[PDB]
């Protein structure tokens, strides 16, 4: 399996776990990770913040080939769980967890995309556009020990955390993208840049 592979001691991410469009995992809803977790259930959430690390590091993504990213959902690993790392550098860390089972627990009304669209690493070409998110939200998730945490987030965090939820939930960036008019900016919708 992926998650037998992957979680190997000998074995670093890299871009070649990493499936693409149109594969149908991308598109399912994964399973919530049942507690106590395996030793490959936390070796994995391990190794996907790992990967995160080294394409942040210019040498070691060089080294490796890494497109560089602050965030990665297990299903995009081919791994039907839900599980995500989270790293978003302050411009050491803005932001930096391995969620289990994350979800949104409150949302603002406010609404809030990035000004410079959204890249993802299973999507290999430009799709242009406001991606529409929710502003602020209150997430939910248990660490590695099953301790459940609750945090708020805001700006970039915010983005990037629902981008990765909506991965367990078989949604992708370009969804939330307004068709007909891919900038269009709706009352109540925050850029942000
Ligand atoms: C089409 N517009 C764009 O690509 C886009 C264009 C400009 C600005 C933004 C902000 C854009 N948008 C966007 N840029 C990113 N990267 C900026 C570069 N950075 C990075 C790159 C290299 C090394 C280290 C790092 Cl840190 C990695 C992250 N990442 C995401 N997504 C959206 S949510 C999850 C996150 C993700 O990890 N995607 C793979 N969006
Ligand atoms: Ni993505």
């Amino acid at each position: 399996s992926a998650i037998e592979r992957i979680t190997k001691a000998a074995h670093l991410i890299d871009m070649n776990d990493i499936i693409r469009e149109g594969n149908p995992t991308l598109r399912t809803v994964a399973e919530e990770v049942t507690f106590p977790l395996s030793d490959q259930e936390i070796i994995l959430g391990e190794k996907m913040m790992q990967f995160l690390k080294h394409s942040q590091d210019p040498v070691m993504a060089e080294k490796m080939g890494l497109r560089g990213g602050v965030g990665l959902a297990a299903p995009q690993l081919d791994i039907s769980k839900r599980i995500i790392a989270v790293l978003v550098p302050n411009i050491a860390y803005d932001l930096e967890a391995i969620m289990y089972n994350p979800k949104i627990v409150s949302h603002s009304v406010q609404d809030a995309a990035l000004g410079e669209g959204e890249g993802c690493l299973s999507v290999d070409r430009n799709v242009p556009g406001y991606v529409v998110r929710h502003a602020r939200v209150t997430v939910d998730y248990f660490d590695k020990d099953g301790e459940k945490h609750r945090i708020k987030l805001k700006g970039y965090n915010s983005i990037v955390v629902q981008h990765e939820i909506d991965h367990i939930n078989g949604i992708m960036f370009y969804d939330r993208i307004n068709e007909k008019d891919p900038f269009a900016v709706k009352d109540g919708l925050l850029i942000l840049e």
